């Protein structure tokens, strides 16, 4: 199935393999691009898989769901029309985007410009994009409890955990969410308001004191917490989990502070970890700090290597060296990878946003270095609000609270680099006519 060589190789099908090939397409008319990916899937969106998927009846066969205007699509990028075959991919004329599902790349000789699949085939590329994204994270204490527990446990990432979990919501009593962050929020109220129907239990614990302690300040992540507990979910903060075992064919995880949760299956989201196995074969340089493949402002590791999305390190000119695993900045950093594999030789500049909807009412959008450890300067109108968060008396993050349609403001603040000496009136960019942490 797969050639012998193609101009253009992406290793991955996901979010950002997806926005360099078309990026590819678009720069250069006639590209062939082969993408290989170790799932069987074609490239897809997985935001909906915690969020609209959940609010739908045949979706979980579609896959296909309601935007919260009403509008309805894929989760899928493309349609399987979009795409050519591997095959084919040298012959066709003006060429094409060929994935090679179920196949993955385990070795990489970056000075033959050369890969090996899992079955042994070789290919060789003259641009090539490292696209691998990550991994959930396991806890520890899940990791050494047994075969069982852990066939009772979820790391929530694909198309398949979805599928997965929505039927155990419709099969057991309880289940646990181990995680405070934006995807075990998220699913906390995706699971809340399937319980609420069917009368069941959902439980979500965390060590923080509220939901996403680490990004939004305590009193917005307290608000959050409210909220979260109001969508039928039994909220469990300050929790850390010292043990699980099974007990009397429930799940039983002992806290570290004494307290203890039965329930039927645990759903971990605790971050993530970056696909970086082809470091070692590659000579690729991996980031200490930050973690994923370590790459410049142009995101190249080397002469005809480019990593973008999740497991991408790289220099950003005005904030810094960074890692991002968002949505938004897997398609801006894989468009802007396939655009250098084609010449542009272009930095890293516009800057990607995040969102997260905790249902179609707590919605907010985020841009810059978001992070609960910086100082914050919050104005609000509770209801809606601007969070900046500052460095140098420079505002280098912004979180909109139920402010939409304003992203392109906060970008600008972000980038002009100003030092504001009232933020209230920079609050009134935004529609707001003020807290600290
Ligand atoms: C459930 C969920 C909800 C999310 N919701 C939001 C949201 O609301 N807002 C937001 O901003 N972000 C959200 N995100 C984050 C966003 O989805 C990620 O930032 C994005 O998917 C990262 O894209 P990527 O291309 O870097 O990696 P991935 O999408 O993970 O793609 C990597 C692909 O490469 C494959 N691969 C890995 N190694 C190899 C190899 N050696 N050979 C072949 N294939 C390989 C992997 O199997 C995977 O198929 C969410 C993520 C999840 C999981
Ligand atoms: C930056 C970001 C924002 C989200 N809303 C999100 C939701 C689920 C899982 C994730 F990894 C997420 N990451």
């Amino acid at each position: 199935k797969a050639p012998s060589h193609v101009p253009f190789l992406l290793i991955g099908g996901g979010t950002a393999a997806f926005a360099a090939a078309r990026s590819i397409r678009a720069r250069d008319p006639g590209a062939r691009v082969l993408i290989v990916s170790e799932d069987p899937e074609l490239p897809y969106m997985r935001p909906p898989l915690s969020k609209e998927l959940w609010f739908s009846p045949n979706v979980t066969k579609t896959l296909r769901f309601k935007q919260w205007n009403g509008k309805e699509r894929s989760i899928y990028f493309q349609p399987p029309s979009f795409y050519v075959s591997a095959q084919d991919l040298p012959h066709i004329e003006n060429g094409g985007v060929a994935v090679l599902t179920g196949k993955k790349v385990v070795q990489l000789d970056v000075r033959d410009n050369m890969v090996k699949l899992n079955d042994g085939s070789q290919i060789t590329y003259e641009k090539c994009l490292i696209a691998t994204g990550g991994t959930p994270r396991s806890l520890s204490a899940i990791d050494r409890a047994g075969a069982e527990v852990k066939s009772r446990t979820t790391l929530f990432r694909k198309i398949g955990d979805f599928r997965s979990l929505e039927k155990i919501s419709r099969e057991v009593k309880s289940i646990t969410i181990i995680g405070g962050g934006f995807l075990g929020s998220e699913l906390a109220c995706a699971l809340g308001r399937k319980a609420r129907a069917l009368g069941t239990e959902v439980i979500q614990l965390f060590p923080e004191k509220g939901n996403m302690g680490k990004i939004l300040p305590e009193y917005l992540s307290n608000w959050t917490m409210e909220k979260v507990r109001r969508e039928g979910v039994k909220v469990m903060p300050n929790a850390i989990v010292q043990s699980v075992g099974v007990s009397s064919g429930k799940l039983l995880i002992k806290l570290k502070d004494g307290r203890k949760v039965e329930t039927d299956h645990i759903v971990a989201a605790v971050g993530l970890e970056p696909n970086v196995e082809l470091a070692k074969t590659g000579g690729l340089e991996i980031d200490s700090d930050f973690g994923g493949f370590r790459v410049n402002a142009e995101l190249q590791a080397r002469s005809n290597i480019w990593v973008a999305g999740d497991a991408a390190c790289f220099y950003d000119i005005k904030l810094g060296r960074r890692r991002v695993e968002h949505h938004d900045h897997a398609v801006v950093s894989g468009r802007l990878a396939g655009e250098n594999m084609t010449g542009a030789a272009k930095p890293y500049w516009h800057q990607s946003m995040f969102w997260s909807d905790l249902g179609p009412d707590v919605g907010y959008e985020a841009i810059g270095l978001v992070d609960s450890s910086l100082p914050t300067v919050g104005v609000f109108a509770y209801g809606k609000g601007v969070i900046f968060y500052l460095r140098d008396k420079v505002v280098v993050g912004i979180v909109l609270w139920n402010i939409f349609n304003r992203m392109p403001i906060a970008r600008k603040i972000i980038k002009d680099g100003e030092q504001h000496e009232d933020l209230n009136e920079v609050a009134k960019l935004f529609n707001i006519h003020v807290l600290f942490q």
